[PDB]
């Protein structure tokens, strides 16, 4: 509306992470879609405002007032790895305090990522000049509450409501909150992956080649079409 949950996901697989500046991005995306974040919110986050341990990240809304937001789980995984093996390429020696700093050390602009962003919208095959924030930031939110593992709670009573996009990170927010104070290309490579570790889970194809829990899916489907794997509720190891 326009975009589709397939756009959606292309978006965010787009990024080519051996690249400092596109696993920045990377991370960048993975925080705007789980969190709900503005991009002049997203662009102007420091390191203090993040807290891998946690799971969540500090954000000054309205009022000036500080608020925790969850991060899930595939956005601590990108900070993470961008953390540890791109932002240091992103300096240069350079000290500052700035999580997602520009390709020459300085703190980017809206415009600036909103740049970016249209650049990994035309791989996904979107419209990258009618593309607007508040479409994209609606399209993830739909896309979150639809898919989110620890959502469907969420989904079942609000996902039929057309809430708007901020209620929609409210609601998923509080729930996440709530949650943390109680306590195909690759096909050929997931075969060798799956009758080598023996497990077959969307889980760990999923974390074995970075890629969405969708994609992820899809490639244990087209393994059960193919008679390699068990199902849900077979073939012989390599070497």
């Amino acid at each position: 509306k326009d975009l589709s949950e397939a756009q959606v996901e292309r978006l965010l697989q787009a990024p080519l992470i051996d690249q400092p500046l596109e696993l920045r991005d990377k991370a960048m995306l993975e925080v705007l879609y789980a969190t709900g974040l503005r991009v002049s919110e997203l662009v102007g986050l420091t390191m203090s405002d993040i807290s891998l341990r946690q799971g969540v990240v500090r954000v000054i809304g309205k009022g000036n007032k500080e608020r925790l937001v969850p991060l899930g789980e595939e956005a601590v995984y990108w900070l993470e790895t961008y953390l540890e093996h791109g932002r240091p390429w992103l300096l240069n020696g350079v000290s500052i305090d700035v999580l997602f700093p520009s390709q020459r050390a300085q703190q980017m602009t809206r415009q600036t990522f909103w740049h970016r962003i249209k650049h990994y919208a035309v791989l996904a095959g979107i419209d990258s000049e009618k593309l607007s924030p508040h479409v994209l930031r609606h399209a993830f939110a739909t896309h979150l509450l639809n898919h989110g593992a620890d959502l469907r709670v969420v989904q079942m009573l609000l996902g039929h409501s057309d809430l708007s996009t901020t209620q929609i990170y409210t609601h998923v927010a509080t729930e996440r909150l709530r949650q943390l104070h109680q306590q195909d290309p690759l096909f050929d490579q997931a075969v060798q992956f799956v009758t080598e570790k023996r497990k077959a889970s969307i889980s760990g194809v999923q974390r074995q080649f970075r890629i969405g829990y969708n994609r992820a899916a899809r490639i244990i489907e087209q393994m059960e079409a193919q008679g390699i794997v068990s199902e849900q509720g077979l073939a012989p190891p390599p070497f």
